[PDB]
């Protein structure tokens, strides 16, 4: 057992986005991918910009969760990966996968973190819900 907490995944049929600013003043945009109280990953819109790398801290990503609320978290990126689907046209597409660790989670920072989770597999099982 590697992980120390379970990881939810979200949906990206109905895709939540997150954003945070730059050194450079521009603005990064991602999918959330997974949730966890440790962590979160996202996808990538375009190819990674140069300045992207592992080691950034983030303070307060902006993550809209829609209905549910919008939250802000502090997090460190901690590894920039490849994630590949078959295209329609039978291709491979590659996009970056981004893996960040949440800082400076107080008691209530976690709170926030299940609320978001509870509420991720109560949707989860919802669109299982449906056959
Ligand atoms: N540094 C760092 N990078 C992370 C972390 N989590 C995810 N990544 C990066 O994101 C890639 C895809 O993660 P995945 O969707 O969970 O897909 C994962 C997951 O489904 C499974 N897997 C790998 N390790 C574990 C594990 O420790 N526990 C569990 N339950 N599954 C794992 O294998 C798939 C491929 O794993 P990878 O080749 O390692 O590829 C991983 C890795 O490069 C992390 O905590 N730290
Ligand atoms: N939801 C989510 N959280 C993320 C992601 N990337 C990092 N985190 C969070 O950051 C914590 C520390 O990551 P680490 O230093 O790379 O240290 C990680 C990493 O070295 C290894 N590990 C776990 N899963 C994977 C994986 O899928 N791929 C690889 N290569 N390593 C993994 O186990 C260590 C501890 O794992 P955790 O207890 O889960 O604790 C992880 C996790 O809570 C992500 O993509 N999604």
């Amino acid at each position: 057992q590697r992980r120390r907490y379970f990881r939810i995944s979200a949906p990206l049929h109905p895709p939540y986005f997150c954003q945070t600013k730059l050194a450079d003043n521009s603005t990064l945009r991602f999918r959330l991918y997974d949730l966890s109280l440790g962590g979160m990953g996202a996808l990538l819109e375009t190819a990674k910009p140069a300045e992207l790398q592992e080691g950034m801290r983030f303070a307060q990503i902006e993550v809209n969760m829609g209905q549910w609320g919008v939250f802000h978290f502090d997090a460190q990126l901690i590894s920039i990966s490849e994630r590949k689907v078959i295209d329609g046209k039978n291709e491979t597409i590659t996009t970056p996968r981004l893996s960040f660790r949440f800082l400076n989670v107080s008691p209530t920072v976690e709170r926030q973190l299940q609320r978001i989770i509870f509420s991720l597999e109560r949707e989860a099982r919802e669109k299982a819900d449906k056959v």
